[PDB]
């Protein structure tokens, strides 16, 4: 690995509706939170040996955190992933997670160009219990800014982004689940897809240490396997890992 660069960067972006409630409407606890959050993550990906062997010490680092106090005052048919009111259907807490993404995408694109991966955080209760969603290991995207031409918003938008929501089912989630959420969305930024249950060395029993972070179904963090990722993942990240550090992975810092 090269030490100049094995670091992706990040933009990490709180709404106002994470500021609120989980931020307890302080930039101190706000930022905080994250600032821990993304080190957790961190810490499963400086340790993680994509290739079992030496090609390690790969991960992340903040290299900005917006704070959207309030909500994006919007005009009449106009949207914004920051706005006060959920889209699709304004009557439902949360927006339907996959316009969200492509919004935020849209929203932050002069930013996500200066940077390895943008994620955004927030605080609405989506529907069915999902948590987040990213770009990268899908049926493109990921981990360095990959251009993308959108012909309904007339610009060229980023698909390095992803995101996560600490709320579900009327409550905020644990910590030990929100970490696990973003290790999962990150995932997908660095090319891994779900485990399949047609593997069994990539999706294990409970008895054999449960499954993997890349799994499709939550985990809560209770089993041995759940803060891992298995070995369908390294091999998917490790294959984007190399054409891509060049590419825009920077030194650590520190
Ligand atoms: C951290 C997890 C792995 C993220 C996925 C979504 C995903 O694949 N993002 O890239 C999720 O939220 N999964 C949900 C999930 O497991 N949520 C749990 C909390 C749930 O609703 N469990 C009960 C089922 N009614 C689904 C969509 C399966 C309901
Ligand atoms: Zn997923």
């Amino acid at each position: 690995p090269d030490p100049m660069k094995n670091t992706c960067k990040l933009l990490v972006v709180a709404d106002h509706r994470f500021y609120r409630y989980m931020g307890r409407g302080e930039e101190s606890t706000t930022t905080n939170y994250l600032i821990e959050l993304i080190d957790r993550v961190d810490d499963i990906y400086r340790n993680t040996a994509w290739d079992n062997a030496g090609f390690k010490g790969y991960g992340i680092q903040i290299e900005q955190i917006r704070i959207l106090k309030s909500p994006q005052e919007v005009k009449p048919g106009e949207k914004h992933y920051n706005m006060a009111k959920s889209y699709p259907n304004e009557e439902k807490d949360a927006w339907d997670v996959k316009m969200l993404l492509e919004q935020f995408s849209f929203d932050i694109a002069e930013e996500a160009s200066k940077v390895c991966l943008a994620h955004l955080f927030t605080y609405q209760d989506f529907d069915m219990g999902t948590l987040g969603l990213a770009y990268g290991g899908s049926p493109h995207g990921g981990v360095c800014p990959k251009a993308y031409y959108s012909p309904v918003g007339k610009k060229n938008i980023y698909l390095n982004s992803g995101l996560t929501s600490t709320k579900n089912y009327g409550k905020t989630i644990l910590t030990k689940e929100a970490d696990l959420v973003t290790t999962h969305e990150l995932g997908h930024n660095f090319g891994a897809e779900h485990d399949p249950d047609g593997l069994a060395e990539c999706a294990p029993n409970e008895d054999q240490g449960g499954k993997y972070v890349m799994y499709p179904i939550a985990v809560s963090g209770d089993h041995e396997n759940n803060k891992m990722f298995s070995q369908c993942s390294k091999q998917s990240i490790y294959k984007t890992i190399e054409s891509k550090a060049q590419e825009c992975f920077q030194e650590r810092s520190n």
